[PDB]
């Protein structure tokens, strides 16, 4: 009474249990100990593993053959062999009539000569489709009469979603199949994980591996990888550090440098960011937001220690990390400070979600924001802001213009103030747990001596909107005067930018500071924002390597220096 | 104990890792690019040589670049370095037949 195909085409994971060759099981007792509770009944024995990719529903099966040999069963599973199988390994050709349900009778055929075999199939919400898809003869078709009456014995293993949308065939298949939820482990949980097999990847790789190592895989895979579960997640870390040491060795220990590099090679990070600045990166924050912002010193320095404040201690976990409003006027370095934080924040930022609220004017303009109703225009994505923080939950909100909401937002704005995790989506409740909020104020300017603007500008928000907002709040980050030699500081820093890049193309421009100036007094108005520099400075380099590639005055490699001696810009290249 | 490698495209590797249920966990992806237009001289300076050989004709550098300019301009069809080496084979067969 044994089984060919059966044992052709699908994998015994009692046989190489036997050899000791499959890893270990660690935790999951619970989960194995009602696996089993709901394979001892009589009439629907079918358990489904309900959870996401990656989360060991393969390794419950894999512990249950194992506790099948080493006696654990109660004896009414003893010496029944489990077989991993795949519906796509069992199709392999459909251009011709029958050859599939072939394969399945022939299937069916030894299960019946056999009592010891539970057939367990991953991702069985693809049982329904084989052949034709719901009005033929599919794969399920023809297992749910022997589902039904405990002729075959199974083990599904599904995700989620997939058990939600392919069991509105509920009438046979839900009843078929008993769910038994399998949840992601934990973070301590998937340490032990690593510690239980710790042993395996050592004595495949011959290197060592330290327990801050595995620590630090959980931690980092934790941290800078998403769409991706655990315990995978972190033994591919530990597997790909072990394979990159015994290289290394070769053109003995694995330590938590390697498991750094490998996630920095895997998302892009460099590795200084992630290890070097995981618990300093606050203690030099300051250092990178005054190089990377210059002027507006109290201002930085005031954020500096509320994020600090924040970060340092003790508040709800919850709720956002901080509630920030810029008051001041536009182009004083709102967004140069946000990205400028959130890249010694959040290392290497490209995160600041910058929304302007001017563009939601209106009332019904808030539905552009979290999303239309279903039956409405424009449901399938829409979601603005919604889709843009579930993307990537771990950054850095810029809201712009906050005044400019209709009051139907702040209402909005003060729920997420409120613990954040708000359900505004189409079902979706999106967490706002590690972000920094951050508003764009209104102008703010006429008030800006220091505890003077300080009242003006908060009756200004008393007179403004409600106080119960900025209750909300965290802090007033007030964008004091314009920049007056700050501006020929800016131009500066833009400078030196351009200059590296003009001479990553060989070259050299060295521009003295009285042309600086002369750009400063041009490009910004006093009235007006620090934003059309750049233009000016673009339109100046511009015009220069114009006229003088063009002219040919000028010889590639020869220094280029830009001066006002005669009042104008005078190029004295040799 | 089936350790094999595999070459396809992207697309083809989609329409593989939608069979994610038992074979994402084997698999791995690699992706190999093309070579720069600077790199890929290199590469035909190293390999020019088995041409030349082979149609018993020599082949100048400044042709070489020459002929990866122009495949990577021109052509657009293909990729490199696959343009560029074929240029240099039909040069050096068309040259060939010039001479006999
Ligand atoms: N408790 C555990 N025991 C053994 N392996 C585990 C455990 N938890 C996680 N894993 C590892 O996670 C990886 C993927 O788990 P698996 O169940 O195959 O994912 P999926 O649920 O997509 O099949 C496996 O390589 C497995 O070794
Ligand atoms: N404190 C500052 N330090 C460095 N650069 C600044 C500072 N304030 C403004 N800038 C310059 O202003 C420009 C940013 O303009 P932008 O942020 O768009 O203005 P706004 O925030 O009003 O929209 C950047 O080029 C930046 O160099």
């Amino acid at each position: 009474a044994n089984t060919p195909t059966l044992d052709s085409l699908a994998r015994d994971l009692t046989a190489i249990a036997k050899e000791d060759s499959l890893d270990p099981v660690i935790g999951r007792s619970k989960e194995i100990q009602r696996v089993i509770e709901v394979l001892s009944r009589r009439t629907k024995n079918n358990p489904v593993l309900i959870g996401e990719p990656g989360v060991g529903k393969t390794a419950i099966a894999e512990g249950l053959a194992q506790q099948i040999i080493n006696n654990e069963v109660p004896e009414i599973l003893r010496d029944k062999r489990v077989m991993t199988l795949d519906m796509g390994t069992v199709v392999a050709g459909t251009k011709y009539r029958g050859e599939f349900e072939d394969r399945l009778k022939k299937v069916m055929d030894e299960i019946r000569q056999a009592g010891n075999i539970i057939l367990f199939i991953d991702a069985l919400h693809t049982l329904i489709g084989a052949g034709g898809a719901e009005g033929a003869i599919d794969a399920s078709n023809i297992l749910k009469p022997s589902l039904a009456r405990g002729e075959l014995q199974c083990i599904g293993a599904t995700t989620l979603d997939e058990y939600r949308k392919y069991i509105e065939k509920d009438a046979a298949l839900e009843r078929r199949f008993q769910p038994i939820q399998v949840d992601q482990p934990s973070v301590d949980e998937s340490i032990q994980i690593l510690q239980g097999l710790r042993d395996r990847y050592e004595a495949h790789h011959r290197v060592s591996i330290t327990d801050d190592a595995i620590e630090a895989a959980v931690k980092l895979s934790d941290r800078y990888i998403s769409d991706r579960f655990l315990p995978d997640k972190a033994i591919d870390l530990i597997d790909e550090a072990g394979s990159k040491v015994r290289l290394r060795s070769f053109t003995s220990e694995v330590t938590v440098d390697d498991i750094a590099m490998v996630v920095s090679s895997w998302t892009g990070v460099p590795v200084s960011k992630i290890a070097q600045t995981e618990t300093d990166k606050l203690l030099n924050m300051e250092n990178i937001l005054h190089s990377r912002v210059i002027g507006q010193d109290e201002a930085v320095v005031a954020v500096a220690k509320a994020v600090r404040r924040a970060r340092a201690g003790l508040k709800d976990p919850k709720r956002p990390i901080g509630s920030f409003i810029f008051l001041g006027p536009t182009g004083v370095g709102k967004t140069e400070l946000a990205r400028a934080l959130a890249e010694s924040i959040f290392g290497d930022e490209e995160s600041m979600i910058r929304i302007d609220m001017s563009e939601y004017m209106e009332k019904h303009s808030t539905s552009r924001l979290v999303g239309s109703p279903p039956g409405y225009v424009g449901y399938d994505e829409g979601g603005q802001l919604t889709e843009k923080v579930r993307r990537k939950p771990y950054s850095v909100v810029l809201l712009d213009a906050i005044e400019k909401a209709h009051p139907d937002v702040f209402n909005i704005l003060l729920q997420v103030l409120e613990d954040g995790r708000l359900t505004d989506s189409k079902g979706r409740t999106v967490d706002f747990r590690n972000t920094i909020l951050i508003m764009t104020s209104n102008v703010g300017a006429s008030e800006l001596n220091h505890k003077d603007m300080k009242d003006k500008v908060m009756g200004e928000l008393k007179r403004a909107f409600r106080p119960e907002f900025i209750n909300r709040i965290d802090e007033i980050i007030v964008f004091h005067s314009l920049e007056k030699k700050h501006l020929t500081e800016i131009v500066s820093l833009m400078s030196d930018q351009l200059t590296k890049r003009l001479k990553e193309q060989d070259l050299s421009i060295e521009l003295t500071d009285a042309a600086k100036a002369k750009v400063a007094e041009e490009g910004v108005d006093l009235e007006y924002g620090a934003r059309p520099l750049r233009r000016a400075i673009q339109k100046h380099v511009e015009d220069r390597l114009s006229e003088e590639l063009l002219r040919g005055n000028i010889h590639k490699g020869q220094h280029i220096v830009l001066d006002v001696e005669d009042g104008e810009f005078v190029v004295k290249t040799t």
